[PDB]
């Protein structure tokens, strides 16, 4: 079949597999996007989390409501609107995310065993290049 | 930073951008899955479509009900349920699907013209391998 078809089926398969691993961590993709980013990158904005994990603002806002009510995250104080202020894991959040970061590193190590870092850097640059072409072609059509 | 993090963000971006392109045809992933499979492969069961595009059976049946009600698709006749029966584009469905296959083929030629076919093979093989290891590791972790 067509290359686009070959790509589309593949990426959808692999995203589903990644979501399945997240499910094993007793989370969903949306919760993971917030929890994992803050655990690994430190303090980040809702905008950043949403752009990183390709989620709309409302998705991120929703998950942040729930996590903040569970006392797991907090927004840094400031004059800016809440949504623009830096989000951070609380102490309970850090404890809650510790297992997640560990099991992520574990899964990451098994998973990339056959790849070198040279190969993966290139694969990641390939995916980026792929995304760029696709976005640019889409922009043209708009 | 982390390999898994780098992979997860990038596959979800491609998946997103693919969905965005589909949306620019004024469709969605679920409809595309049925319409595009049928237009390019011919007759297929709901199961084949569901497996190819990584969609649950309920989702597929729902979309098929809508398209049949619009006279765009049809089940062949037989002494089994329609869900295990061959799905076909009607005449009105083929005219309906024509512009979609054309824009898909146009998108595919524009994207992969930049990406290159040896590099496309490399991306596919790497994604295949990653998906393989990930599935196997998740299976073990149960």
């Amino acid at each position: 079949m067509n290359q686009l078809d070959q790509l589309g089926t593949r990426i959808n398969l692999i995203c589903n597999v990644f979501d399945k691993w997240i499910g094993q961590q007793d989370l969903n993709y949306n919760l993971f996007a917030v929890l994992y980013t803050l655990a690994t990158e430190g303090s980040r904005t809702q905008k950043h989390i949403g752009e990183k994990w390709s989620l709309p603002k409302q998705t991120v806002s929703g998950v942040c409501k729930t996590l903040a009510g569970q006392g797991l995250i907090e927004w840094q104080e400031g004059e800016q609107d809440r949504r623009k202020r830096l989000l951070s894991l609380t102490e309970t959040g850090k404890a809650y995310a510790a297992p997640l970061t560990e099991s992520a590193q574990e899964f990451s190590d098994k998973v990339f065993a056959t790849f070198g870092d040279k190969r993966t850097t290139r694969l990641f640059a390939d995916l980026d290049a792929l995304a760029e072409v696709m976005e640019k072609t889409i922009s043209e059509n708009k």
